[PDB]
């Protein structure tokens, strides 16, 4: 599976066009409360990932519900038809826009994506030994309210590294992205807090993140570290002070350490 890792992912900033592909939240279950009190789940409508680490690009498909309408084995289900959604998607760009590799979020993604890209050969599909939570997105209130609305499939463009690719690196755009991505995984409350510093912080309509300060940006990028670290440290029981800098990177990264 896993060829992306912590010591190769320099190559995700390169010439080649790479995506990653999400589909941990494709079939997706809200928790509910019945009227008559007790506590369940209900199905909502999920969204592939599918996201460009160099330009920030992120295509959004969303899910209705409804493909799942007398359907057993909805997982099962769930992985076929996102490799089907991307083939799609590959198929409806002109060949200089078509990725050269595909990293999947998960391993479950690896063989429907090899039948379904069968007329793509050259086409490489590997696993990551990183693990990017692109489904953090969900916690973000645009991505959130606009998935669950939907009434039909549907796919909508975005990125999500807003207008800082002007100013800095993918890499360091990148490294932003996880480190908010992460944070949002692990703690959604205490992530939000972190990215409104001023009370005038605000994001604007066609972004997904707030606008801040170069300086801002910096000390909102300690806070995030420091809340993924602590995290992990309480987590897996291993003291902050004690992790190595390759330790550091892994953990943020996702890594196993
Ligand atoms: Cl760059
Ligand atoms: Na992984
Ligand atoms: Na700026």
């Amino acid at each position: 599976e896993p060829y992306l890792s912590s010591q190769n992912y320099g190559e995700l900033f390169s010439n080649q066009i790479i995506w990653f592909v999400d589909d941990t939240n494709v079939y997706r279950v809200t928790i509910h409360k019945t009227f008559e009190g007790n506590l369940t789940t209900k199905p909502i409508n999920g969204a592939i990932f599918i996201f460009n680490p160099r330009t920030g690009q992120l295509f959004l498909k969303i899910i209705h519900t409804s493909v799942w309408a007398g359907q057993k084995r909805l997982g099962q289900l769930a992985k076929w038809k996102t490799a089907e959604e991307v083939a799609a998607l590959i198929r409806s760009l002109p060949v200089e826009e078509q990725p050269k590799q595909i990293i999947v979020t998960r391993k479950g993604m690896l063989d429907p994506l090899e039948v379904h890209l069968l007329d793509f050969p050259n086409i490489v599909i590997k696993g990551s030994e990183l693990q990017l939570p692109f489904q953090a997105c969900l916690k973000v209130e645009k991505f959130g309210d606009l998935i669950l609305k939907a009434t039909e499939p549907q796919m909508v463009l975005f990125n999500l590294y807003d207008d800082w690719l002007k100013t800095i690196s993918s890499y360091t755009a990148f490294s932003r992205l996880i480190l908010i991505l992460r944070a949002l995984h692990v703690n959604n409350d205490r992530a939000k807090v972190i990215l409104k510093p001023d009370k005038t912080t605000i994001t604007e309509p066609h972004h997904i993140w707030p606008t801040l300060t170069d300086e801002e940006w910096i000390k909102v990028e300690v806070q995030l570290k420091d809340l993924i670290l602590a995290d992990y440290g309480k987590k897996n029981n291993v003291n902050v002070a004690s992790l190595t800098q390759s330790e550091i990177r892994d953990i943020i990264l996702g890594m196993e350490i």
